[PDB]
């Protein structure tokens, strides 16, 4: 089997993707965060704090003939940006862009923070990180790509995330139409249960490349790209004007700046984020100090390779039996 779903922009820049998600018979479709950086695939529903759902889809389960309560089952997560949410378990059929799993473990929201009730257009989270990161207790459920996994043509899923466009979630099969010249794989280690791998070096604009390792993770449910801050200092030194500002919490820049490209390594490969891909627009309405998108890791204590480096490529979340990924332009 195989599916293919649209992951659409939330908003004028790219803060977020959100991706049509059916739950349970009749079917309800939310539209999910695809989120590979994390592993539990949970919703807003009827059972949320009425004070927290603020325009979001819910969903019902008790209008699905197909929902079964997990009995015992709680989930609980806190999200490294600050972020949370809470709840109960169903298991139900899910299916994305006509993919279909049943049993798949459908997280309700009891509790959620203020960071998700004020993002009117997120549903929930549906992550494809690896199954030993899911919070249910006391038995852990797997993702939705473990579960579908041995029906699939081939073990894998994609990534084609757009810049002010929609793009695509590929499961089970790669789309030869869809990038440029060839996929460079590259090792990953899943002891910390994320994609993780090692970048073989960095350009700023039309400068030399430099050979340094950078581990960092696949993350499509972070928005921005997160480096050390020696790597951070070289971009941001070529834009007149920018600063890190520790009132506003990052690196800024003047809304008048044309900025740089920044090009990653992946093996011998090299990936290019175009300049205006690194412009998330005034840090408040109507000011003139823009909010840069690629920041400092070292608050964090990971590199996350986020929504702005994986949309100037075509990414492949090989899950064979030693797990890869794979890059190519686009
Ligand atoms: C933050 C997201 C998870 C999330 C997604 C969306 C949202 C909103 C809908 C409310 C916009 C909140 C939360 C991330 N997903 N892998 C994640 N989950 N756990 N760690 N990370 C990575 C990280 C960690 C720390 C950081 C960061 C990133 O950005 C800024 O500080």
């Amino acid at each position: 089997s195989t599916g293919s779903a649209t992951t659409t922009p939330i908003d004028s820049l790219d803060d977020a993707y959100i991706t049509p998600v059916q739950i349970g018979t009749p079917a309800q479709t939310l539209n999910l965060d695809f989120d590979t950086g994390s592993s539990d695939l949970w919703v807003f529903s009827s059972e949320t704090t009425a004070s927290e759902v603020d325009g979001q889809t819910i969903y019902t389960p008790s209008k699905s003939t197909t929902a079964k309560l997990l009995s015992g089952a709680t989930w609980s997560i806190s999200y490294g940006d600050g972020s949370s949410s809470s709840g109960d378990v169903y298991t139900d059929t899910v299916s994305v862009g006509g993919l279909t799993v049943t049993g798949q473990a459908v997280e309700s929201a009891k509790k959620v923070s203020s960071s998700f009730t004020e993002d009117s257009t997120i549903d929930g989270l549906l992550g494809l990180a690896f199954s030993t990161l899911n919070t249910v207790s006391p038995t852990q459920q797997k993702t939705f790509f473990d579960n579908a996994k041995a029906s699939l043509d081939s073990p894998v899923f994609t990534a084609d995330l757009g810049y002010h466009a929609p793009g695509t979630y590929n499961f089970g099969f790669i789309d030869t139409t869809a990038y440029t010249g060839s996929i460079t794989y590259t090792a990953v280690s899943t002891k910390q249960g994320f994609w993780e791998w090692t970048s073989t070096g960095y350009a700023v604009g039309s400068g030399t490349f430099k050979s340094t390792s950078i581990d960092g993770i696949a993350d499509t449910g972070t928005t921005l790209l997160y480096l050390p801050a020696t790597v951070v200092s070289a971009y941001w030194a070529q834009v007149s004007g920018a600063k890190s500002s520790s009132s506003v919490g990052g690196y800024v820049f003047p809304c008048s700046a044309t900025l740089p490209s920044f090009t990653f390594g992946v093996g011998s490969a090299r990936i290019v984020i175009p300049g205006d891909y690194i412009d998330f627009g005034p840090i408040s309405t109507g000011s003139s100090s823009c909010f840069g998108g690629i920041q400092s890791s070292a608050g964090i204590g990971i590199n996350i390779f986020g929504d702005v480096a994986l949309k100037a490529a075509f990414v492949v979340f090989n899950g064979a039996t030693t797990p890869t990924l794979g890059f190519a332009s686009k």
